[PDB]
């Protein structure tokens, strides 16, 4: 019912799991041309990784688990990050392993491009709009932010 | 490791959950022209609702809290089904609602090009591969096969 | 609504990587009333099965590669009868087969199923194991005629 | 590696979600006869809609997610709880129904009999182990219960 | 490693759709000891306090809109010292902030959390809340230095 | 609506997930004078290692995941323990690591005074409730007890 429009040159952020996190790398370097044209933000560890494995410049927040998730959420929620990379584990995700659902919930909340593998992200890199603008269909909340609060 | 080739038809699912199945059906609306080259198949109700709103064809499992999502699963593992469009609800998801993460997980697992909302739906199907071959790397799952079982 | 489980049941078995060789032992203890069935697995426990005991049985795919899909395909389609799921409590893995909803499909269509192996032979040991056997089954019509929202 | 023997007479648990409390009932009606011959313990509101709509026995805990669940679980670990029956909701769980997981995964530690649907409590009360006593083998936690505890 | 907190401290106010009445309440009998030190709180619960009880709260976004992610971004920049969160036990609702997630990163970080009003009555009467409090934080250099797997 | 009244002289559980128990041990250490004018419980590793280390009396329950978390929450709900410090770990839980949620959420249902981290622990700690009565309000659970039973 509301209109959300991610500008031209794009917030992308970038997260992997532990295990994940040498295929991102590669991924990002394989897209190195592209992405470079965008502002490129990562957690703390992802994001010293992508610096010191391929020169990339990445903005970092703190480490996933220690309040990068959030940080990168806080973003989101506030229109700053467009489009989000985060190669998740589905088969050795570890216990300090950023969690998936909150994180790609806010995504959806927000109807934020996300991709959680390689060949979305892919797909995604691929769109036109990529270079456009692009506008986001999002939920009217303010009939939520309205909504009757129960007496108990 | 391994490569996957998606076919230039794909075979499209389409899962929504209550809250978000009208929107669903807007954006099939909206992209009929382009969805109607492809293949597509659906959740019993999801499905349903697109040919009754629509007259759009829909190949129908069952629905999805009722075994639907693991027929679709099961496709999706089975290299059936080549692109996930699943508008799940981050709101108000119902006690009956399509369990999200166990249905993502698979996509994630097989590197399936995966749509949340219809901004990375909007993506996916604005990319050139939508219409041609795309090689999607496939994790190599032989030494997870391989693995050694413990005694106890 | 009614469901009839056949005469000759159809068995999935699975187990969580601590308790696959759990399993193995008590396919091996009843062996003779088991193989008296059609017997299937997800992909590590029927191939450890299979090898062990030299027990003939279907393989699906790896649990957490689509085989507990498959199997929960078939469960929902009523193609499995029973099914022993021996997951567990204290060192289950990343990748182990996700416990609850492999059981909550089991609940939807009311099939018998055994967590564990005390469950398992009880289950074994029910004169329903060899006759058939009406039980009684949810009804979702009105489920699947609700009213969808408008947002 | 160690037994544990159910005594001829059984404890029976009987707990059921808000929406299989009635099937719960048809249940332990038709099996009056025999479940009578055992001693019953049940959560606090399925406790008291078996006596009132049945007049038969059965001794009350709390309500489930008010602490009932954690009372049954306690008898269950103290091994004054041989058999389970749990009717759980998988289409419509409410906020307040009993934590799932938690209740079952015990009974999985101790080795217990449990069903969560009427046709596994039917092969159950149709066992030969109902009236005799059943050696259950359990995991030797002894291991477990000496392990090394990390220093950081 | 010690992170301190300081005299005036900054304090989170969230409560669950079913307990928002009783935050508001508690906040209300303790208005004159709040009222010393920065209130922040997600959206809807800073209006129901501002409305209702016409005490300046810093508002973020509400909770599953955000605001959960907000507040939890101050917590890892040591910009939240307190956090009081009534959340709902038993009528929790599918929009309700995610109560794990949020009392997690506290413990991370080792900040004074309430999440009932006993407890937070506990840490109001606590003579840490007009002094300074020196918190440890446990050690994560030996995590940030982790070795990365090769796949 | 309803009032708990806890004792001056307190019973207070001390729980720690497995890399979180040297912290309860220490932590116990520094406030041992304060701690041991109350009744101390702790499941059974936890409990065995201040013993042990400290030569502070606990009482002890099984261990946290073969059912002494259940042990505890059932003194909960019977109003036996009054204060619960439950140092869990939030980055390296392992698999047998007591269930944080079912722990906390059956004290926030009756109202119990808890410390999830040393800090909590120790603005609790430092209360002038510790050594006095304290009344705490608790939720009427009297309509949700007579709450209506669906029929199917």
């Amino acid at each position: 019912k509301s209109i959300r429009t991610l500008p031209e040159r794009k917030t992308i952020a970038l997260v992997a799991h532990d295990h994940k996190k040498d295929d991102l790398v590669r991924w990002v370097q394989k897209h190195a041309g592209k992405l470079t044209k965008h502002n490129l933000i990562a957690t703390g560890t992802t994001g010293k990784l992508i610096e010191e494995d391929l020169g990339v410049e990445v903005k970092r927040v703190m480490s996933g688990p220690l309040g990068g998730d959030q940080q990168l959420g806080s973003m989101i929620a506030q229109r700053q990050i467009d489009i989000v990379i985060f190669f998740w584990d589905p088969m050795e995700a570890q216990p300090h392993d950023s969690d998936v659902k909150a994180f790609i919930r806010l995504c959806v909340v927000w109807n934020t491009p996300m991709a959680c593998d390689s060949a979305t992200a892919d797909f995604i890199l691929s769109s036109p709009f990529m270079e456009t603008e692009y506008q986001a269909e999002i939920p009217d909340y303010d009939g939520y932010l309205k909504r009757n609060i129960p007496e108990a």
